[PDB]
């Protein structure tokens, strides 16, 4: 019915704490205060006129966003999406958004990795572990920091991020490429059950010297590829083009993915590989996901609420723009895959309800739908294109067409 599909996920743009959001924590406060949009609205303000006029506003809550009125001319279909998956992390999000149920979350560690998995490590490698860099840590400052005593000690420097991955930095000069390999590779196998299931071990080998150290593409990955066949995968099986933008592909290990158009430089970036994907005289029918990550990367895990409404300001400046490259029988999708309030304690993802705002220039109507599921994505895009749906999700195709 829809000739293409266009899924953009805003990244932890949520609308307020979910009924289960109290099993979920920050800084051991549980989640049940949460709001990231409404709690940005309240306290810098928040003029999204564009998805105002879809409907952003006309999405049910118990107490209106302050400054995104309701809109009794709405040009799209709006509602709610619970979280049905036991985690709230990236992974987690999006392939529930593309159908999975995942019981098994991803572990994340804010105090490092445990004294079983390091201890492991070190018995393996034979070489100790840095304990000061075991946290999260940026990349670079983990090198400048200890990579001056790992070129005395041989130490490895075993650091995390607010998301479920283990990063090994090592310079070439001092541990050799191949036992960094090994040493990720045993990494990975005892990594794949709860207390200790990472997303990715990442290979972060580097060269140079102190105060001047630079990261070499000697980089290896080693990601878990969801468990069970998504709508990603359904849709390439049937031989329909599946286009991915952002962080998109990293997230899925590539399954189920035809066309992967890389990493965003920063979300207009992002919009502008979108819309130059959509302008592809060879996408004709299909599937395409873009993950706008700003939001949270820059603005929610730092818990800046200026920066955050000014972020969610530029993409609906921009909104108008992707409008105006669909097709008539095209579909937009905007969404979210958690919450990351920048009013919050703590420093993590917020257990929330996703906005789910939906626009076609072939619509014959408008309005709410009923509050839903993630999943009830892919089974609408999967009813679109006449595949299969995967673990969980109902379609809500009929109601926009
Ligand atoms: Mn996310
Ligand atoms: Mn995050």
């Amino acid at each position: 019915t829809f000739n293409r599909i266009h899924l953009v996920v805003l990244d932890s743009v949520g609308i307020g704490a979910a009924p289960d959001a109290n099993n979920f924590s920050n800084a051991g406060v549980p989640d049940g205060a949460s709001d990231t949009l409404g709690h940005i609205s309240k306290t810098v303000g928040l003029n999204v006129p564009n998805m105002a006029k879809i409907g952003l506003g006309n999405i049910p809550r118990d107490t209106p966003l302050k400054t995104v009125p309701a809109e009794n001319h709405p040009t799209g279909y709006v509602t709610k999406l619970e979280e049905v998956s036991l985690g709230k992390d990236t992974m987690t999000g999006h392939w529930e958004i593309m159908g999975l149920n995942i019981t098994e979350p991803f572990d994340t560690f804010w105090n490092g990795f445990p004294e079983e998995i390091i201890s492991k490590i070190e018995k393996f490698s034979g070489r100790k572990v840095i304990r000061e860099a075991n946290k999260p840590y940026s990349g670079t400052a983990v090198i400048d920091d200890f990579g001056p005593r790992q070129m005395e000690t041989g130490e490895l420097i075993i650091y995390t991020s607010a998301d479920p991955v283990l990063q090994i930095a090592a310079h070439e000069d001092v541990i050799p490429l191949d036992e960094l390999y090994r040493i990720c590779e045993y990494a990975r196998s005892i990594t794949l059950e709860r207390p200790a299931l990472l997303g990715r071990i990442i290979a972060r080998p580097y060269v140079g010297k102190p105060r001047n150290f630079t990261r070499t593409a000697n980089r290896h990955d080693y990601a878990l590829s969801p468990f069970a066949p998504t709508v990603l995968n359904k849709l390439a099986d049937a031989g329909v083009s599946t286009y991915a933008v952002g962080k998109i592909n990293d997230i899925f290990n590539g399954s189920g993915i035809t066309n992967d158009m890389g990493h965003n430089k920063s979300n207009s970036h992002g919009v502008d590989t979108l819309i130059k994907t959509m302008g592809l005289s060879a996408f004709t029918k299909g599937f395409s996901f873009t993950n706008l990550v700003d939001f949270d990367a820059l603005y929610g895990h730092r818990r800046n609420a200026h920066g955050y409404r000014d972020c969610l300001h530029e993409f609906d400046e921009r909104l108008p723009e992707i409008i105006a490259a669909m097709k008539v029988d095209d579909l937009l999708l905007i969404t979210a895959d958690h919450g990351n309030d920048p009013t919050y304690a703590g420093t993590d993802h917020t257990r929330e309800y996703v906005p789910l705002l939906a626009y076609s220039p072939s619509f014959t109507g408008n309005g709410v739908l009923p509050v839903g599921h993630y999943a009830d994505i892919s089974a609408t895009i999967a009813d679109n294109f006449g595949v299969d749906t995967a673990m969980i999700g109902e379609s809500f195709l009929d109601k926009l067409i």
